[PDB]
């Protein structure tokens, strides 16, 4: 049913060592002639590892050779340099490095320091990205005859301790839309999950149609996480047990202390 791809690492220098060489991997498995590829960058302490290793070692295949187009996976409803943007961590790691016409962060331009973000802000802004995706990228129905979604070549992602993923929390609208009638969802964050901010993020529909998935996760305090999508059957699972959907690639590249229990 389910055979996603699962490495254990001790290190988070290990784990996004093997995060650097997977995408590595893909880039030269597709060949020079699909370049550049789309990929969703994922934020958090752990993919900007492996964006450090990526403009640390390759820059010469994503600079010079152009491999790679950046979209952000998931991003947070304050201003760009905000230290609460995903896409500023990516721009610091990483994207600084980047041809500029390779590089498409969410517009948030609107969104001031004066006031907070809201529900209505958020939805404009994932609607005009996710125009965007289907004017870039290769579209693909979401069942027989259903709506099409952008593909991905390449999505990343995190994993929360409350069981969720990107910005789809649990009970939210955007853990159900996953028959693809809405490409890019919004959400906010539960009581105990941090910045208090709205986001916007890729729904589970696009998610599932990319051809290569990389969850990173790592802790102790996901594993239940981990277990619940791997398990076979799991009535009580987390939001992200979605990703048992996903047509393309899977992996997970997970610490010790995350897969204890894996079998
Ligand atoms: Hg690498
Ligand atoms: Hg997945
Ligand atoms: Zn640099």
């Amino acid at each position: 049913s389910f055979k996603p791809t699962i490495s254990v690492h001790a290190t988070p220098q290990e784990l996004s060592a093997a995060g650097c060489r997977k995408i590595v991997e893909i880039i030269e498995a597709s060949g020079s002639q699909q370049w550049p590829l789309s990929i969703a960058l994922a934020g958090g302490s752990t993919p900007k590892m492996t964006y450090a290793r990526l403009h640390d070692e390759h820059l010469n295949l994503l600079r010079e050779k152009r491999a790679l187009r950046f979209f952000m996976g998931d991003e947070r409803m304050v201003p760009a340099d905000s230290t609460d943007s995903n896409y500023n961590m990516a721009r610091e790691v990483l994207l600084h490095d980047i041809p500029d016409d390779l590089v498409f962060p969410f517009d948030t331009s609107a969104v001031t320091p004066s006031a907070e973000a809201t529900s209505a802000d958020a939805m404009r802004v994932a609607e005009a990205y996710g125009k965007q995706l289907a004017s870039l990228l290769p579209l693909k129905s979401v069942g027989e005859a259903g709506p099409k979604v952008p593909v991905f070549d390449v999505v990343l992602l995190g994993l929360g301790s409350d069981g969720h993923t990107a910005s789809i929390f649990p009970g939210s609208q955007a853990e159900k839309e996953t028959d693809g009638k809405v490409v890019v969802s919004v959400g906010f964050p539960s009581e105990t999950m941090k910045p208090k901010v709205w986001r916007v993020t890729l729904s589970p529909a696009t998610i599932m149609q990319a051809r290569n998935v990389i969850v990173l996760a790592t802790g102790a305090e996901k594993k239940w996480v981990v277990d619940g999508i791997l398990a076979d059957t799991a009535h009580k699972a987390p939001v992200a047990r979605f990703l048992r959907g996903c047509e393309g690639n899977v992996s997970f590249l997970l610490d010790k202390e995350i897969a204890e229990n894996l079998a």
